Order: structure tokens, then sequence, then C-alpha cells
């Protein structure tokens, strides 16, 4: 075909791994515990499946193990492989993520798959789904390093509004979204307008959210879709 | 199969078509009353291809050469303090140098996050529900490692490799830095960024959706890079690009409607 076609080569023997980092509990003091960060994982799992990835959740892994298994996938033939998914979900601002023991900088996420470090990657999208919750509009007292590198997405959220079953809580509106979009759709749409259907649903619970009767400030709070993308990507 | 009108809070696309379609405001630097800093020759290109293309899409183009600091917050600000309730949308664009993370005025330099603050619903409710579009060219492009002298570095660590990004809904911000321009002869003029970004607005800005244009036009920037620094045979991968941000609730189209 060409060098300047319209979408991503989306079959090759198979789809690529999904590797999904999930933290619930934290031996870090007085960080809250994260429940039903379950609910989510094993939801995107599921799905992440049914789209052909071979999924792997590593459940509350400490800092420097995280390193170690991103790294080594890094350093594997991906040859027969259509794309990569990393999803991580945790506590942390948009630009410190945890682990069991300590924060770390989402970068090191990405940084060991450019072209130079995984040839065998190169022009395959890498994908990153961060849900890293913390989220009051405020930085008055009186982000991350986004790879310029053609082939990354990044998805990232902190929206910290849920479901909850009966007191406990389950299950976070962005993470719903993406699995209701991925599945209800993933086939039939650019994984751009998916994502972006997914803010208008996180957009529209924001309405169940904190402030009322005239509270400064206004305009729903989302995910953040980067781009760097150079085709669009069709499951 | 077709193109609808009204019906839901929940409706895929934005109503583009009010009275008017919006303000681009262009913000264009050559020059720099800065020690040191190189001008950037041709950014005078870009600056008028872009204005053109945004009146054909019916935008009310206004333009500003070399300002100061304080001149371009004064603007931006009397930007934000209009009746926008006629209007589709809201464009600024900023062809300036610098990185990331940091812009340059005439005078000094200033934080991105200083262009779009003045915007969000709050502050701009007559805006809220609209989407509000940052291009912003800010030429400078190194990723290390591949020579070993000419340097000082020896201990790592390099922290604020990017702005702060609005977390509201209907923003976007499209990011450049990929220092690739054309040229005439010895004299620079157009980045590949830009003319990318305009043929896509032109020959298909209309029934296409932002997003999937802005990926177009990362194609188009990626592969111009190979005309790049090393690399110097073969195929390669892929290359740097553009950075697509979006907060987008809804599918942009640039929709139409002439006595509207």
């Amino acid at each position: 075909v060409d060098r300047n076609a319209p979408y991503y080569n989306m079959n090759h023997k198979h789809r690529g791994m999904a590797i999904i980092f999930n933290h619930e509990h934290f031996d870090i003091h007085s960080l809250k515990s994260r429940t039903g960060t379950n609910v989510d994982s094993d939801n995107l799992s599921k799905v992440l499946k049914t789209l052909g990835f071979k999924v792997t959740v590593f459940p509350n892994l400490k800092s420097e193990e995280i390193n170690k298994f991103i790294q080594q996938t890094a350093e594997m033939d991906h040859s027969d492989a259509d794309c990569l998914l990393v999803a991580v979900l945790t506590a942390g601002e948009l630009g410190m993520l945890y682990a069991k023991d300590t924060h770390y900088k989402p970068d090191n996420l990405w940084y060991y798959f450019t072209a130079d470090k995984c040839p065998t990657l190169a022009g395959k999208p890498k994908l990153f789904f961060i849900q890293a919750c913390q989220g009051d509009r405020l930085d008055g007292g009186i982000s991350y390093r986004i790879p310029v590198h053609a082939d990354f997405l990044i998805a990232f959220s902190t929206v910290p509004g849920y479901f909850s079953w009966r007191n406990t809580t389950r299950g976070s509106w962005f993470m719903q979204a993406l699995c209701e979009e991925l599945r209800y759709a993933g086939t039939e749409r650019d994984i751009l307008t998916l994502l972006t259907f997914v803010c208008q649903k996180v957009a529209l619970d924001f309405e169940s959210n904190a402030p009322d009767s005239a509270m400064m400030h206004q305009q729903k709070q989302v995910p953040c879709i980067t781009s760097m993308l150079t085709r669009l990507l069709v499951f």
C-alpha cells in the first residue's frame, strides 16, 4: 500500500501484549487504600482479551519491579505484533504515579519503547492508559513529560468519580466508559473517536460531582488524550 | 449516510453553525529583543498562510506581529471578555521560538497556560461548551544520544519537558516544536507542521473531524523527518511529530451555513 496510508496495519499473527499494573494497597503510611481498583482491572482485562491482546495483570508491584517487567517487555520480538498496550491503575497526580513502595515519573513507562530502543515496535502504536486518581481544582495558596515520538498514545485520567455498590466503591467512570466503548464499538471506529466518546461519558457524569448552588469554577473535568499517532487506529 | 441537526446533551458533534465561526488570533514572532536568540525567519510564511485558510473556514482572523508579553496578555484577556455566544468556537495560534513549556514574546518568556487560563468556563461562560483550539509552534528539537562530544551533561535528570494541560472539557492543544522547515535558497520559510496543517484544513477541513485531520498532519511531519540530521540510510521506522492533546467531548467537524 503506502508509507502514507490512512490506517495502522492491524493483523499480524498476534495483536500484542496488554500489561496492566494494578494498585490497591500501598506500603506508604497514610496513602488510603484503593478499593475496587480490581473491578476496573478485571473489567479491562476481560475486554482486551476479546480484542486479542495477551493480557497480564500485575497486582501491587514495588516500583523497581514494574521497571523490570516493563523493560523486559521492551526487549522482545514484537515483530508478530500489531501494537502494545500498557495500563496503570493507581494513586497520584498527573506527574507522579505510585507503586506499592514509592512514586515514580510516568515517563519511565514509555521510556523503553522508543524506536531506537524497541526497533521491533517501530511504527506500531504504543498505547498507555493511566488512571491515577486525585482531582481538586486548586493550585493556589496565597503534568508529565510528553514523548515527542511518532506512534505513542497516552490517555491519562485523575477524575475521582466512581460507581459504588453499597457503601464500598468499585469501578470508576473513566475505566468503565473505556471498556463499554472498546467493547460495544472497538471494531468500527478509530481509537481517537472512541476516546473522544469516553471523555463525553466522564464529562457527563460530572454533574454527579461535588460542587453546586453556583461554586467557583464550572466546566467538567475529563481525561487527557495526548496523541502522537500518525495513522487512524482501528482494532 | 447523512448529516443531521438537533436532539442531544449526548450529541456526537459540536454545534458548528451559529451566526459566526468565531475568532482566530495569531501571535507571530520573527525577531527577539533578547541577546542570543536567533531570528525566526520565514515565520511570516506560516502566519500568512494560516490566516488565509482560517478566513476560508470563516474565522474573523487577527494577526499580532512581534508583540511584547504584556501586550499578548492584554489581547488574550480582551478576547476572553467578548460575547462568543454568536461564535462556533475559538482559535489561538502562537508561532514563536521556545520549548514545550516556555514560550517567547518579543521581550521575555511566559508559560503556555497563560494562553488558555482566561478562557475556562467560569471566566468565559459564553464559550462554555464550545471548542477552544490552540495551535502552538515553538521551534527547538533535540532528543539526545548519537555523537558523544560538543556538550556538557554527565549525570541524569531532565524533568519539566512539557506544559501544564488544562483538565477541562472542550480545550484542544496542538503543539509542534519539530524544527523542520521548507527553505528557498539560503533563507528558510514555512514549517513542515504549518504547511501540513493548512493543506489538511484546506483540501479536507470540511468533511473530516479535527482529530483525524491532525492525525494526518502528524503523518506529514513524521514523513519529512528523514530529511533529518542523522538517520543516514534505509527506510527506518517513524519520527518526531506534533503533540495533540485533546479534552474534546464531541467530534468537531468544521460545518457550515452561508446565509447562516
